[PDB]
């Protein structure tokens, strides 16, 4: 079983929190299904342009290419789409990237990409959304959002804990809750599908930790746990109440008045951080109306998934909104959208967002000066409204630049 | 135990399926607790200028007043929430109409809200969101927004089947799904909290059963059943199987093509009502973008929420939603926003959502004289800009009516 590791680099090492970073490290890359076949080629141009351009020839990547998806059954056979020398090698590498996948109805095989979150224990889902100027967006004021979305990835109903409707084992369950756990509440127990919904001390706490340390470091003005938890009282009720119980714990939280909120004292600054809560159903709104209030964000799994795709939609750039799984061990940054399977070698979809994840990569490395130069070509090409077809067709006369020659345009902003 | 029933009325009967409505007859309110008290006095003269209008005396309302919430202890002493009489009159007056309810947090009581519509097996809860020409909106094209939701209302997470985070109960349950179930898959297990989410064949199947219905009446041009389905394969992924399966089988559905799409043939109008799925967090997208695309739309109870409150706010009016619980034997038309308990007595908040709420009522009872009346009289009061505080505050210059004067607008709008 191989993947060609690069003679040409070394690896990257994790010694103790601090991230050891080569001149020319090692970093995988997985291609993707349908675009990602475009796409990625855009990645390692503009990325391999910014590495050039900043540190002027003496760092570089060598870029090893892994598999998962359609391309796993290719290179590996087809029965085979999430070989194991992927899950060794993004551990081992300590960084990789990604396009996107797919995962096949039929075969009884949860989502690849849930399959990697999982399996690496990558429990921070890190999404940023915020508005570069000139993206041609819905709302009003697309200008007044700039959140960091920080989603429980380990938990929640999403875990895969669910059986069938008539199963023996649902129907083994029903018994148990009924016969058992008391349970006169299951409207129609007669074929009905059962899923389960799990939250941790520990889960929550760490998401929770990690967020609010997110704000201190980049001086962010709040942390806004979510949760649709008047209803789910033990599950994200609860979430709520563990990340207030650590803001005030392993933070130093003060009340602001009659609570709940808090104040977390930024050491580094002085400002403060103020801790706050906000129902689900009501933040949905919240967003679209004061959307400048909310800036840091704590979620759990499935809340966090549908705050970042209404958030990237309202800022327009639902196809360049960046992704980061994050870990204790590796990280792995990917592209948040599909591919479009009538698009695919077409060389057509904006490739923004593999684009800005490896500028979230980069920027975790520790290259902030390759990072932010990726970031101002962006704007220089979106901003010179010579953009992509899906830009393109709700702009005044935007140039209509391909796949690849949007890439160019990022190279040519820099 | 004692509400006076009216000496003036006569009850509403069911004779099977038809809805005899007297020209006098008795339909209970439920106050509200905060701006309740506010808002429902709009409503009942509203209403009953409707009435006077459009029928010239003929017809008229003999309106009880039930008791739930605040108001329930206050009258039946502070330890009574929801008495039964009040469950018996909404059952046996078969509909009825209420104002904003709280539930208290401290001595583990469930939402009210739900318990009513729980109890009383109101399992549709219709929540329809379209633009009200004039309403300041936050995106650019809110009128492209005419939206019927039909959320379930009887199941998923939020029937309240949860052990709290170390509770000897939720420990029991996870002996059971690691130990018995050969569930290797609760990330920490230690201090976890758990809730549980059903889907039987019956509640999917009578909720779209509904939708399509709603359609068909009303010639409406598709029905979209969303749902995060390819994650929650046997609970929301069954949402839509059996959506489909009835929409076949019921109703006719004849394949667009390679699927997995439907036809269902308008018996009345000949044109052909879409049924067809989208994933819920790309549905969220999917409504700031392309929102003419969506009409008839089906839910399960969480999404239900979520959907109603986003498609609120494009559409500006989260003040002005209306909502309906609707089931077999009765139905409860209501209030979908707070009451905000600073504002309560104040006479300041909009009372538009009660009032549409009554709209829905009035059509439901088979009278859609007064209906149209006061839709149009919402209109005109919003048109000439002659608003509330919370619409007022958005538009250049719009005079500030309190809410009774709000009431007062629609009335000399009729
Ligand atoms: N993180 C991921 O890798 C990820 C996440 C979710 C889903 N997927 C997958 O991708 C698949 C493809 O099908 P779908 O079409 O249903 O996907 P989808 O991702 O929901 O599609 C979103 C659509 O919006 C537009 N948009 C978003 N990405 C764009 C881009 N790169 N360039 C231009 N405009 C963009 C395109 O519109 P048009 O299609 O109209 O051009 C695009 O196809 C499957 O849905 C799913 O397995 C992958
Ligand atoms: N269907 C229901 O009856 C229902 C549903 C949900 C919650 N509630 C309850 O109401 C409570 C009150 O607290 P909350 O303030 O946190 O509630 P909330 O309903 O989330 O508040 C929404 C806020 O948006 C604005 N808005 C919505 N309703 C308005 C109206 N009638 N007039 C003018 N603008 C309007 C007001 O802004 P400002 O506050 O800034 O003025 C309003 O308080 C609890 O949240 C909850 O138990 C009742
Ligand atoms: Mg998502
Ligand atoms: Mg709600």
């Amino acid at each position: 079983s191989k993947v060609v590791v690069p003679a040409q680099g070394k690896k990257i090492t994790l010694q103790n929190g601090k991230l050891n970073v080569p001149e020319n490290p090692i970093i995988p890359y997985i291609e993707g299904d349908g675009i990602g076949v475009d796409v990625t080629p855009a990645m390692l141009k503009v990325v391999d342009a910014a590495v050039e351009k900043a540190y002027k020839g003496e760092r570089k990547i060598s870029w090893m290419e892994i598999y998962t998806g359609e391309k796993s059954t290719q290179v590996y056979g087809q029965d085979v789409w999430l070989p194991a020398e992927t899950l060794d090698l993004i551990r081992e590498y300590r960084v990789a990237i990604k396009g996107p996948l797919t995962t096949p109805v039929g075969g009884g095989i949860r989502s690849l990409n849930v399959a990697l979150r999982q399996e690496l224990d990558l429990y921070i889902c890190l999404r940023p959304v915020r508005y570069y100027q000139g993206t041609p967006s819905p709302v009003k004021h697309p200008e007044l959002t700039d959140m960091v979305i920080f989603r429980e990835n380990s938990e929640d109903i999403f875990a895969g804990i669910e059986w069938k409707a008539d199963s023996a084992d649902a129907e083994k369950v029903i018994k148990f809750l009924r016969e058992e756990m008391g349970v006169k509440k299951i409207r129609f127990p007669e074929h009905c599908g059962i899923g389960i919904k799990p939250c941790s001390e520990e889960g929550t706490k760490r998401l929770v930790r990690a967020a609010i340390e997110y704000a201190i470091a980049n001086d962010r003005d709040s942390v806004t746990l979510v949760h649709k938890g008047n209803i789910m009282k033990f599950t994200e009720g609860a979430f709520k109440d563990w990340g207030y119980q650590l803001a005030r714990e392993e933070f130093g939280g003060e009340l602001i008045d009659g609570g709940p909120w808090l104040k977390v004292k930024n050491p580094n600054t002085g400002k403060e951080i103020v801790i706050k809560d906000v129902i689900a159903d009501a933040f949905l709104q919240q967003i679209l109306l004061r959307p400048a209030e909310y800036d840091v964000i704590a979620c759990m799994n499935l809340n966090g998934d549908y705050i970042s795709d209404a958030l990237a939609a309202q800022v327009g750039g639902i196809g360049i909104a960046p992704g980061a799984n994050i870990g204790d061990e590796c990280a792995l940054f990917e592209a948040t959208h599909g591919t479009a399977p009538k698009y695919a070698g077409q060389d057509k979809v904006n490739p923004g967002s593999i684009i800005l994840s490896a500028e979230m990569m980069l920027r975790h490395m520790g290259w902030t000066e390759a990072a932010d130069l990726i970031v101002k070509g962006m704007e220089g090409a979106i901003n010179a409204k010579t953009v992509t077809y899906d830009f393109e067709r709700l702009m005044d006369g935007a140039k209509l630049l391909k796949c690849s020659e949007f890439g160019d345009a990022i190279i040519e902003n820099m």
